[PDB]
């Protein structure tokens, strides 16, 4: 070895090179890692005997074990770093990562009355082992808390970890599993150590950047007609009398709603249309009631974001879908009953080309059948699955938002892309684990049997590094006039935005879209 | 540079130096925000510099003498550019660098 604690095993790197397609952006924090349930697993429930409903019992298990989680973007963009992504390029995916932990050191604190101090135990040695062969619940990729700051200045906290498992009510069924963590092959860092592993991402597509130029439906040809002929009329034209005649005609650019076309409009399920504008939502609490739920197991889901759906149409701006679009917080916000002003809604507009309103029916189709006696009667189609010759666009990832998810080991799958966007990865980067090793008070001169309930209070911390090697899908592009650009506010403002101000809080001010040049559909 | 001296297209690089902060006892139970109590901490240590000059050396023909930058001959209290009684060292004067002559 020949390190000791003489050295520093690590030095910091949060450098990003743009090299080629290639861009190869790494990054490092500082992390203290509390010790978690006094070193006990335990069964956690919340019961329907409760207040609560049938759709919030739960039965699980929470760890003393912790996790990184650095799922999300702004863990490896900076703000420039993600705007030379967005307006330059039209795709990228990632190829293999690096992860490093170094400078590991230990702290042990006392309690002598109200004094406080606070030591350092050089014997004290931490567990740390990646779990790649995903045999334990993989818990990134739900949205929680927790990851690398954005700002590089923050010092974190590593989250705790926990999973769930089938549970009835409140109890547990019978295949209810139970992982115990300490039981897999984990190396022991001490201080003189750091821990280090790669892992290369399976080939998975580059996610899209662009917006589509041209609206599914104006595919056609302005100037020429089609030679197809459709069903203009059935009534007699131009006279007293309506007796039914069958009359074609050509559809041209004089009508082009009638125009044949090759192609469908995504898949669509509707949500409930909530306003900003206050006057015009209805007075009630529609909330919860009017949501859109997916019913499994006899327990109501309210389905958010929902899948990928243009947010709304043409001249209005202020109606979103109600648990349609992803929310995000504005830097202190709080968590219970938040006004409108704190928090920030994305927007879908990019997408109104090939994909349907959010808020808004599919379609239209024929519910009778018609007869001399009896008119043609035709209902809406609020929720239409996916047909043949339907062509949809994903989610565009947001700097806050998410990396990627692992698609679960199911059978069956229909084009997996995780709702919330990014990647989805049949073997995703393998999540990693994290503990102090408990170290045990002074054990009672007598023997006896039970374990040892009292313990040496601890909490480590250390220098973590990851390295996320990009691959950037060049963009050609011939459009002469210019594109659309993400560019910061010209005008004068109190305190630079995405950057700390007079408290030294770094306050992100708005989401920032993927979607920015433009490509033919 | 107006207050004199080289001025450099590519300065000698500044260096930038900080304590790694080290975080106090996080609470037992996570919660969001960022580790706000940190251990008071201080470092020191030694620094070194060297400068490699190059000297332009004086040929000159002057037959007089020239004018030479010379300490004060007469007695005095304490020492110039050095410390006294206190321990404070004091520079008394400023000490410009023209001195020899040349023709224009």
């Amino acid at each position: 070895g020949a390190d000791g604690v003489g050295s520093s095993s690590g030095n910091w790197h949060c450098d990003s090179t743009w090299l080629g397609d290639r861009v190869i952006t790494t990054s490092t924090r500082t992390w203290a890692l509390p010790t978690y349930n006094n070193h006990l697993y335990k069964q956690i429930s919340n019961g329907t005997s409760g207040g609560s409903t049938n759709d919030n019992t739960y039965f699980g298990y929470s760890t003393p074990w912790g996790y990184f989680d650095f799922n999300r973007f702004h863990c490896h963009f900076s703000p420039r770093d993600w705007q030379r992504l967005i307006n330059n390029n039209w795709g990228f995916r990632p190829k293999r990562l690096n992860f490093k932990l170094f400078n590991i050191q230990v702290k042990e604190v006392t309690q002598n009355e109200g004094t406080k101090t606070i030591a350092n135990n050089l014997t004290s040695t931490i567990q740390v082992f990646t779990d790649s062969e995903y045999q334990l619940p993989y818990v990134l990729g739900s949205a929680h808390q927790g990851c690398l700051p954005p700002f590089p200045a923050d010092v974190f906290m590593i989250p705790q970890y926990g999973y769930l498992t089938l549970n009835n009510g409140s109890q547990a069924v019978g295949r209810s599993s139970f992982y115990c963590l300490e039981y897999f092959p984990s190396q022991m860092l001490r201080t003189g150590n750091n821990f280090e592993f790669s892992y290369q991402f399976e080939d998975v597509p580059f996610h899209s950047s662009y917006a589509h130029s041209q609206s599914l439906d104006r595919l056609m040809n302005p100037l020429i007609d089609q030679y197809l002929y459709y069903l203009s009329r059935t009534q007699s034209t131009g006279g007293t009398q309506g007796t039914q005649q069958l009359l074609f005609s050509q559809a041209g650019p004089a009508n082009m709603s009638a125009q044949a076309k090759n192609w469908l409009p995504g898949p669509c399920y509707r949500q409930q249309r909530v306003s900003t504008t206050l006057s015009q939502n209805n007075n009630s609490n529609f909330a919860w009631t009017g949501a859109t739920k997916y019913h499994l197991n006899g327990r109501d889901s309210l389905v958010n974001p929902g899948v990928a759906m243009a947010t709304h149409k043409d001249d209005e701006e202020r109606f979103f879908p109600s648990s349609g679009v992803l929310m995000f917080g504005k830097q202190g916000a709080g968590r219970d009953n938040v006004d409108y002003s704190s928090v920030m809604l994305t927007s879908e507009e990019e997408i109104k080309t090939t994909n349907p309103v959010a808020t808004e029916q599919y379609g239209v189709v024929a519910d009778n059948l018609q007869q001399t006696n009896t008119g043609p009667i035709v209902g809406n189609v609020n929720s239409q699955g996916a047909l043949p010759g339907m062509v949809w666009q994903n989610r565009d990832v947001y700097l806050q938002g998410p990396i990627w998810a692992k698609i679960p080991h199911t059978d069956g799958n229909f084009h997996p892309s995780p709702l919330m966007g990014g990647f989805g990865l049949k073997h995703p980067p393998p999540q990693i684990l994290i503990k102090n090793t408990p170290v045990p008070a002074d054990p009672p001169t007598t023997f006896s049997q039970a374990k040892l309930a009292s313990f040496i209070t601890q909490y480590s911390t250390g220098q973590v590094s990851v390295e996320i090697e990009w691959e950037l899908q060049k963009e050609n592009s011939k459009r002469w006039n210019p594109e659309i650009q993400y560019t910061s506010n010209y005008y004068k403002s109190t305190n630079v935005d995405f950057a700390v101000n007079t408290e030294g809080t770094y306050s992100e001010p708005r989401p920032i879209g993927t979607r920015y040049l433009t490509r033919n559909l």
